[PDB]
């Protein structure tokens, strides 16, 4: 029970560590993708003040 036990932590160990790198990878990505969502907003606001300006 005691051997049937080590390897139990031991594949669960791997899950953790396999899904865990899973998690980093979308971790960047969302942070990532997030990042391209906040700049492509700064940009339609450098539109936004040469607009007004042209205006003024």
């Amino acid at each position: 029970e005691a051997e049937k036990l080590l390897e139990e932590q031991r594949e669960l160990m791997k899950q953790s560590r396999q899904e865990a790198q899973a998690l980093i990878e979308n971790a960047r990505k969302l942070a990532e993708e997030q990042k391209e969502q906040i700049v492509a907003s700064a940009r339609a606001e450098a539109e936004r003040v040469k607009e007004t300006a042209k205006k003024e």
